């Protein structure tokens, strides 16, 4: 049990159970829920976050994961498939004690405090295909 | 008066009135028009903010008030129920004159330019409690 | 060719090109779509940004890698003519936030955007006061 939630029409409100990982729990939810493809939005507050940043020149990637506390101002993302397997992308926004902003692709984040997430299910199959030239997993609308 | 707003099937475009306070105005636009549940989502400019930090630790909390221009890039947020009134739990990114961002817990902004916010009235019950170990209100979706 | 899209009900699912200016590729949607109003939102990878910050009493660039890690805003129209507020908060190479009026960026990566369609016209008037077009749902 990683969360609670409430069915209104074609949204989920969930409500992430403290000290849990979200992007587990998001990804948890969308599989036991067998959610196609979507979009997932909200706030909360967290006690550790790690972020990726890509960079494409190289291909390098860089994890950065944050042990504080901070306050999600915004987590904006996607639901789709790859071979019937979910797939998130999401991003976040933050902010530290200070009320500075941290903003990146979310890699995963530890809830210490709320979690209040809408996830919309458009009830419609949205696959991704790998660009080898890229490295990254586009939306393939045709497939 | 403190808004404008336009009826779209299950959402409202609300235009707040420039040099008001947009957190009062929304709650009074949800009591308005008797919205049990939603969200809120939008953009705008202000020339006063207040966000709130929260330490789960030692249950201190600090209001910090920033008073110059900055503009709006996210308004995230949930419309829910408590004691008989109208419950925003409100988060907000914001720009400052160069181009740095803050993000925190929303208690309230003075607009000062445009405010461009789109209500979602899920037409349902949502509930919450406060969590006295946490000092939290927590979604309660049995209530 | 700017991008391409799959339609799922009242919203569009919008994959912006690569290397492509997202408000131009926005802009070009929605008049090709004849979208009166409405809501985009989305993230994707850029390599170039261009903000505006509105002094009530100045632009800025930035060339490098970024995530934009949202971006919020709406369409209306003025006179027939499309016009679409957007509003962007990014990620630098630090994991430092930039955010404000977004005038321009230019894709280095995905643009995954969520385009609703209100079919309801929804117009601005200019108001000379502030020196701002304010939506006006009167006219
Ligand atoms: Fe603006
Ligand atoms: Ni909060
Ligand atoms: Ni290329």
């Amino acid at each position: 049990n990683m969360y609670s939630y409430k069915k209104i029409g074609n949204k989920y409100i969930v409500s992430i159970n403290n000290h849990t990982e979200i992007v587990k729990a998001l990804n948890a939810f969308c599989k036991e829920k067998g959610i196609l493809s979507g979009s997932i939005n909200g706030i909360g507050a967290i006690g550790e976050l790690t972020l990726r940043f890509f960079n494409p020149k190289t291909k390098a990637y860089d994890d950065k994961t944050f042990r504080e506390q901070m306050e999600i101002s915004n987590l904006t993302g996607n639901i789709s498939s790859m071979n019937e397997q979910v797939y998130l992308h999401l991003h976040i926004t933050v902010g530290r004690s200070d009320y500075s902003a941290l903003a990146g692709h979310l890699l995963s984040a530890i809830q210490n405090g709320a979690g209040e997430f809408v996830v919309e299910d458009y009830s419609e199959r949205i696959s991704r295909t790998y660009n080898p030239d890229l490295g990254l997993n586009i939306y393939d609308f045709e497939r």
